[PDB]
Parts: structure tokens; C-alpha cells; sequence
């Protein structure tokens, strides 16, 4: 069979407040840097130096819209030739933007933990992002909906590029919260919900490239908890499918490694 | 000091890995390819680095001919003085889920044979749930990787209160790794240890260096945990926070950005 599509998803590079720990969300910070420097090498291992990504491979690019990320894009992507990169869909999608923190934005963990404590929050158990969201910004299903709109976008490319016999790795530069969401919810973690409410069966046009099928979801997932998971500035994980089966998402424990050929 | 990590290695390919015969008691050497396959892994992760040698604190080890081969192909870059700043342990509780009756046995076989046994008429057969016949329950499997889990974070506490980075290696098999990644950032459920076997003490490795954890709970699957890992593969499991009460699964496996 062709090879097992994947979905390989970045996080962008080192910004002023992701190195002191400031919760970036709407805000549009640039890389810093030491950010770009860091993504230039990043593109350069994964395709120079250990081949993690064949471009030829690569079908589409999703990004959030946030300036971090599509910079991103663009130093990872600096190893290819104008024609490598002249096949390849980029795709900017709002339903990959960060967490809304509303709130909490720019603050640290620490400071919002007392802010929430000094307006009578949390006295029975801690805040917890994942279960309770932010005050002014987003729910814990309103991100669960959204980035499960993307994933059944990108799980119908991969159908289709799979039905035609052709390798499909589709790459997601995003942020952490969004990634670990998306990881998270892409191998069947959280719980199923039915869309029933408006919110939930609306198409809110997240991205305008009509290459994109939209699918209208009959059900979503969404977490309640903390999946546990570890994912630096820069870093890279794959998600992919068992058994050659588009209806079995499964998570890679070795992100982008491979054993080397021959 | 840097957050302690253990590093899940599947061994390389065997005659039945590339078949998808399941392999579990069964002995197996690395194919010619396999070994290859590891060598080059091992000059990749420390040669072409995602391990540094001066943090490897220990190497736990399935029994298993093609883990122990793993191991040793996978050490090749090092130097003798590295290696002797390693511990190797030889531990049963990292062997592979015991099969049973489905011993080198593909997928689609063991379905056959339990439908012929009357078996799966309400759902399919889900090991993680179900286990084997005449081999593992998923309870069983769960215990003896909960109290290797147990070791090995006792031994990075250890070493994060002397200040000491600490790569822990794991070289194993497929289902067990799966499954060991699975429960370390808290997958399935707990179980109190109740029954005359989840108390026991099994003596599963002998190495006076790694201390003994009497749990009085493990954690175990009912369903499948839906990861992929190759022969060969290299998975990260770490923690939170530089907190060994937050153990977290790392997204980008071995992988991090060349440094400046």
C-alpha cells in the first residue's frame, strides 16, 4: 500500500512570552531571534540533515493565523526549492488559533491562580485550564469543537489522497495549548459530543481555500482534563492511523523519528 | 538540572515483526536487517544528539534475546568509560504480554480461532480489554509494568534530588511499550492491589542498585490506547513542571531543535 498518511504538527518558535512563561493567545507576537534561528535549524534536521519529512510527501500546510506561526512555516520550510514549495497547499485556519484567554492574557500560571483565587474561584479543587477555560475567553468545547472541525478536514484530505494511491503528510503550525488539544483529541481522547446547539452546527468560515472540503461534524470531542502531554517551542509530533485505516487515528510515540534507511 | 526522561526503545526486526506474527515468549533473534536497523538508530540518537551518554543513568531490559541484542547495538557509539558509568538491568516485568494460545499467531488468525470457539459474538476481541487465552489478562500486564514504572521514577526522584540529569532507557516489545507509555501519564484506571498476586513481590530482576516499590495500587488498560510505535521506535515519556508527581508523555518523541 502507499504510505500511511500523517498529520506532523508544529509549535512555533521561542516568542518574548513563551520564553517567560506568559500565556500567548490573540496577542501577535513575532519570533524572536532566537526563535527564527531555531526554526531554521529545525527545517534543516528535518529535511537536510535527517530526513524526518520528504517534501514530495507533503499535500498541505495548515497554520494558525498568528504572525508566530506562519513565520514558522516559512524558516521550516526554507530547505525546499521553489518548486517543492510550489506544490504545497498552504492553508491559514482560524480553528487552529490559541486557547482564548481572554482574561489571562500575557499572565503567568501563578498570577492567574490568584486572580482567579481573589475573585472567590477555586476553593474547592485548582483551576484547570483544560476542564474550566478562562474568564472572557474560550471554553474547554468551544476549542474541542474547532480544532475537531480541522481534524475532520484534514482526515478527508488524507481519505482522499490515500484513495488515490498517494503519500499525504499534512503539516499544523500552531501553539501549545492548541497542539496538545488537537493531539490529545486526534487519537480519541475527552469525551464525544452530539452537535445539537447553533454554535455547534455553524460553519463560522474559519478559512477561505476552496481546495478544502468543509465537513460539517455530527459529533465532536472535546477534553475535561489535562492529557499529560510535553510539547517545547519548536517541537514536532506526528500523529497518524493503525492498520492502514483512516478510521483508526492513532497517536506516534516517536514523533518524527525514524530509524535511519538501508 | 534537567528534567529526568526514560526512553522507550522497541526492539528491531525479528523474523515475525515483519510478518506480524505475535511474538512473545518466543526467543527470537534480530534479523541481519534488524541488527543494521539498530546500529544505525543507536549513531542517529548519539552520533548524527538526541541522547547524551553522560545522562544515561540506567538500561532496563526485557529478557529477551532481541532486547538485550537492542540494547548492545544501540551502545555501540559509546565508549567503554561511558558504558561503565551505565547500569544494565535484566528485568522480567519488561517481557512482552504473554500470548498464549495466539503465540506467533497473526491478527486475523486469532479472530478466526476465537469465532471458531464461540467467542466475540457480541464484539471483537480487543487485547487490552481481553487479553489472551491461556496467556495474560490486561490486569496482569498492567501490574508488572506499573511496578517497573515505580522503580524508575523512584530512581529520577532520586536523582533529581542530587541534582543529576537522568535518561532512564527501556528495551522492550510492542504491546508492552504501547502499554507502558499508556499508564505513565495516566491512561485506563487504578486498581487497588488486593488478590494474592497483585501483592506479591515476583523477583523479577536481581540488581541490589535498584530499589524494590511495594505498590499498594497499579494502574491498568481496558481499552486500547491507540499509539503506534515501529520496531525499532524511540518513544520520550518525562514529566510536568520538573515534577515527578506530573509524569507526561513527550509529543515529539526523541526529537528536540538542533541548539544554537
Amino acid at each position: 500500500p502507499s504510505l500511511t498518511p500523517r498529520c506532523i504538527i508544529v509549535r512555533h518558535g521561542q516568542t518574548e512570552w513563551s520564553k517567560s512563561g506568559q500565556y500567548t493567545g490573540l496577542t501577535d507576537l513575532p519570533l524572536t531571534p532566537y526563535g527564527e534561528g531555531q526554526m531554521l535549524r529545525t527545517g534543516e534536521s528535518v529535511f537536510r540533515n535527517n530526513q524526518f519529512l520528504n517534501p514530495d510527501n507533503i499535500t498541505y500546510i495548515f497554520t494558525s493565523p498568528r504572525l508566530r506561526a506562519r513565520q514558522t512555516v516559512d524558516l521550516v520550510l526554507k530547505p525546499l526549492s521553489d518548486e517543492q514549495r510550489a506544490k504545497i497547499r498552504v492553508v491559514v485556519d482560524d480553528d487552529l488559533r490559541e486557547w482564548e484567554y481572554g482574561d489571562y492574557e500575557g499572565m503567568l500560571t501563578r498570577e492567574i491562580i490568584e486572580l482567579r483565587k481573589s475573585r472567590g474561584l477555586d476553593k474547592e479543587r485548582p483551576w484547570n485550564i483544560w476542564r474550566d477555560g478562562c474568564e472572557n475567553g474560550e471554553t474547554t468545547q468551544q476549542i474541542g469543537l474547532r480544532l475537531s472541525r480541522a481534524i475532520a478536514r484534514i482526515q478527508n484530505l488524507h481519505r482522499k489522497h490515500q484513495s488515490e494511491g498517494r503519500a499525504s503528510d499534512i503539516m499544523v503550525f500552531a501553539h501549545g495549548h492548541a497542539l496538545r488539544y488537537f493531539a490529545a483529541i486526534w487519537f480519541g481522547l475527552g469525551v464525544q459530543k452530539k452537535c445539537e446547539t447553533i454554535e455547534e452546527i455553524q460553519n463560522v468560515k474559519s478559512y477561505d481555500d476552496d481546495t478544502v472540503p468543509y465537513v460539517k461534524l455530527e459529533s465532536y470531542r472535546h477534553l475535561v482534563d489535562n492529557p499529560c502531554f510535553l510539547l517545547d517551542a519548536g517541537g514536532i509530533g506526528v500523529l497518524s492511523y493503525a492498520h492502514h485505516n483512516i478510521d483508526e487515528p492513532a497517536l506516534e510515540l516517536a514523533g518524527p523519528f525514524v530509524s535511519p534507511p538501508e
